[PDB]
């Protein structure tokens, strides 16, 4: 139903929320929820193995199924699988990892796979263990994205930082 609710407007398209995206996508029962992923569809740390959690472990059992049969994404990437409990759809999204040196322009490919979608509910990437700055993120979203993106910043530090930031 994508009933969205509280989040604040940083552009005509991008919305953002102090919020948990878990319990986000139970009360807004979105069409597309984004994951944080990497290319071997691993969800144990961050957003992933939150998301998987909240699924029973649905999300990995049918990611490996599909690993298996494909092989791992290409860093930038993106693969549609099912959103099981949570959203219709599950997008997995590959952001660079920029503690490994993987390259941070590829940041942009990773927000471009949301432009296929009409309206998503999203974490921000590449952040936590991946390491890239996230105001940074939030700018190549804003750039990026032309589609209607909800963003759920789970750390209330984080989200004044960048509302703060993007408001300059
Ligand atoms: C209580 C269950 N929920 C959670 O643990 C939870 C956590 C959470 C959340 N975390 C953000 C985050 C953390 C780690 C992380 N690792 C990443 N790696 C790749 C591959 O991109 S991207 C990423 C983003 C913080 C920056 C705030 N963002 C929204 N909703 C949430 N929910």
């Amino acid at each position: 139903v994508n009933s969205f609710s509280g989040y604040l407007k940083l552009t005509d398209n991008v919305y953002i929320k102090n919020a948990d995206i878990v319990e986000e996508a139970k009360k807004v029962k979105p069409t597309v929820v984004v994951n944080a992923a990497n290319v071997y569809l691993k969800h144990g740390g961050g957003v992933a193995g939150a998301l998987n959690k909240a699924t029973n472990n649905a999300m990995q059992v049918e990611s490996d199924d599909y690993i298996a049969t494909n092989g791992p994404l290409k860093v930038g990437g993106s693969c549609v699988l099912s959103g099981h409990n949570l959203a219709k759809h599950c997008l997995h999204v590959v952001g660079p990892n920029v503690n490994k040196g993987e390259d941070i322009q590829l940041l942009k490919s990773a927000y471009e796979n949301f432009n296929q979608h009409e309206v998503l509910l999203a974490p921000l990437l590449s952040a936590g263990i991946f390491g890239a700055d996230p105001i940074h993120s939030l700018r190549v979203c804003v750039d990026t994205v032309r589609t209607n993106v909800y963003l759920a910043v789970f750390d209330k530090n984080l989200y004044d930082k960048l509302v703060s930031s993007f408001l300059e």
